[PDB]
């Protein structure tokens, strides 16, 4: 179980190669959805691994954005853009990877067949060593966190947007629905394995919300 996060990483020369493979399936993958793609969307795409996923997911995790102004409207519409974007590139189905951190009062809480909710955009990418990558430090927080990583079996949800720009970028439109499949937690680490699936088909289970950790329903 969860091997693939286990063992060493590869080098930068191989890590490198994948993620150019991986970008030239994803052009190559294209479909006739990728014909209707607007200027707008493939720069809204373009920029959102760089930093506009910093202001959109503040945006999608904000309990109130009152003192947003302008920059609310903005992020608003450039939520909208990114989505419709989403829709027209090609779909990834797979195993992906994640890195985040996960307040410890949920994680004491999770069992396999619970399901999380991210109010965020999910980035998640086709390589482990780069999710390794974007958890290694530890924020400021009252609430003690843990890192997790996550093994993510995709089955729906996730686009490619590894062929308009992270390497082996897979994205998934705010408040994607994951299911436990499995969880190892030792005294060093947390790894949880997860499947996509439809909100509207999540039935008799409990939902908790990954960046609060509130149950939701």
């Amino acid at each position: 179980p969860f091997d693939a996060i286990k063992q060493p990483n590869r080098s930068e020369e191989e890590v490198t190669q994948l993620a150019e493979d991986f970008k030239d399936w994803s052009k190559a993958s294209n479909g006739w959805r990728y014909s209707f793609i607007t200027a707008n969307e493939k720069e809204a795409v373009e920029d959102f691994s760089i930093s506009g996923y910093q202001t959109a997911n503040d945006y999608l995790r904000a309990t109130d954005t009152s003192t947003w102004g302008v920059a609310g409207a903005d992020a608003r519409q450039y939520i909208r853009t990114v989505k419709s974007a989403l829709n027209k590139l090609p779909k990834y189905k797979g195993t992906a990877y994640r890195g985040t951190w996960v307040k410890l009062s949920l994680l004491n809480k999770l069992e396999e067949g619970d399901v999380l909710v991210e109010p965020a955009f999910t980035s998640t990418s086709t390589l482990p060593e780069v999710a390794k990558r974007f958890s290694v430090v530890h924020p400021n927080s009252p609430q003690r966190l843990k890192r997790v990583l996550f093994e993510v079996k995709i089955n729906q949800g996730g686009h490619t947007i590894a062929g308009l720009s992270k390497e082996a970028e897979v994205l998934f439109a705010p408040n994607a629905h994951f299911r436990i499949t499995q969880i190892e937690r030792t005294s060093n680490h947390t790894y949880i394995g997860v499947e996509t699936v439809k909100a509207s088909a999540v039935k008799n289970t409990q939902k908790y919300n990954l960046y609060s950790g509130e149950e939701v329903e």
